[PDB]
């Protein structure tokens, strides 16, 4: 193949500002909502719209080019990889504009929290086990990981965890499930990444000229 | 606390038959829309919806007492378990008599298949990179990997891969994506299990009362 792959999430909350930024860098393109393949009808683009979880392995692995994945997910599947004995790789282009999030510690409202010894022992409801792992580890305090992949601000009152370790913006989430976010522990947005091995010439010739776009762009939406 | 905590999918293949299961052993409880947690009203017992991907973990980490899972995803995240280094258990109490099928390796239907050696060097999509990993070392297959969360029938018509190694069961999925299943590497159906440290006397007496209820169902049924 010599036209160049990004893949970006099919369904979520970056899919549209993802296409989005892509139009915005003269990347005109045909989506068919329900369908993983999408390509640009003016350059030797495919576009290729998959679960977000995907997206780090894809590039790891080599099988895109260029990928758009909030860190959060791309860091969280490094760990992974690397703690199965692999060397994933990849190539940080740029940090992006949107996607903004933390992954915080949070606890039920009600609850006493002076410090982060407060979690020694408790069970903790996560998406993001690596990233909660490392953090527990390198503060030196133990605990019991809850590993749920959706609806884990209800784990605390479903009385399967006594905290979570979950993905705040605004906050109404939180709030809503009676719950308050007592420390950050990973500041993520959506960034712009590429696979470690060399593209052809021709393809990073083109990977270039849309950075300098991207940065174009940015730039005039401040 | 006290309650017996049992995971069954939220929502899939195995959702319905897991409850009906459940109900047809005597644990009465409404499945509306709860987003994690359903209450028994007969039985000292809470139903936990949840991601199927989740179960395997939830039982190895000693979060809920029992689950209903398919073979193929409970291997899956015993393998990745073990690549981490750890050491994931859990007790089998039955195989189920539903939920059958089976994780094949397919290629197109125009494919010159003679021989499992005609995998060498091809990029296989799958969601199941573990379960494919071990298949093709213990087969000394060399392959390149492509993880895929969904839509991987559609891998090799979008150029990803050459070959996927999927599930299937009436193999109408293959059919209409072009494909034709060369190769079984796993053969998979639900199936009960409990998580490895003792329960209480009274939590285990329960288990043991549902297990004679669960015999009785299945002979029943053929
Ligand atoms: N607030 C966010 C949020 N903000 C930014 N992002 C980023 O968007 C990415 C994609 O999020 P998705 O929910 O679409 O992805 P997914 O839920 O894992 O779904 P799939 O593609 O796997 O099917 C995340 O990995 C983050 O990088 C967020 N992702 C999830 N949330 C959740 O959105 C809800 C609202 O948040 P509040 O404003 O604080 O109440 C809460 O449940 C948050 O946990
Ligand atoms: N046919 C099956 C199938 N049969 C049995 N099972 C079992 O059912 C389990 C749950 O399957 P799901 O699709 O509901 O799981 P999921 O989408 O991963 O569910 P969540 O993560 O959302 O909880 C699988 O892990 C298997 O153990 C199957 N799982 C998936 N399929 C797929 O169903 C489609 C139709 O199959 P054919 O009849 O052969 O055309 C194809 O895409 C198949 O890959
Ligand atoms: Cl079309
Ligand atoms: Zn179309
Ligand atoms: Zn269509
Ligand atoms: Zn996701
Ligand atoms: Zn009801
Ligand atoms: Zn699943």
């Amino acid at each position: 193949n010599t036209r160049l792959r990004i893949a970006i999430q099919k369904s979520g909350r970056l899919s549209k500002e993802s296409i989005e930024l892509l139009s915005e860098c003269g990347v005109k393109m045909h989506i068919h909502e329900q369908s993983l393949i999408a390509f640009s009808t003016n350059l030797p683009i495919d576009i290729l719209r998959v679960r977000d979880d995907d997206i780090p392995g894809l590039i790891f692995d080599g099988v895109v080019d260029l990928g758009i994945i909030g860190e959060n997910v791309l860091e969280e599947n490094e760990l992974e990889r690397q703690s199965l004995g692999e060397n994933p790789s990849y190539k940080l282009l740029k940090k992006l504009d949107f996607g903004y999030c933390r992954l915080s510690l949070a606890l039920p409202q009600e609850n006493k929290f002076q410090n982060l010894k407060d979690f020694e022992g408790l069970r903790i409801a996560t998406s993001y086990p690596q990233l909660l792992k490392r953090f527990m580890k390198e503060n030196g305090i133990n605990y019991k990981n809850c590993t749920l992949t959706g609806s884990v601000e209800v784990a605390p009152r479903a009385n399967l965890a006594d905290a979570i370790c979950d993905l705040v913006s605004s906050g109404a989430t939180l709030q809503a499930n009676n719950l308050k976010e007592v420390k950050v522990i990973y500041e993520s947005r959506a960034c712009l990444i590429q696979k470690e091995n060399a593209l052809s010439k021709e393809k990073q010739a083109l990977v270039d000229k849309i950075m300098l776009r991207v940065a174009g762009v940015m730039q005039a939406r401040e």
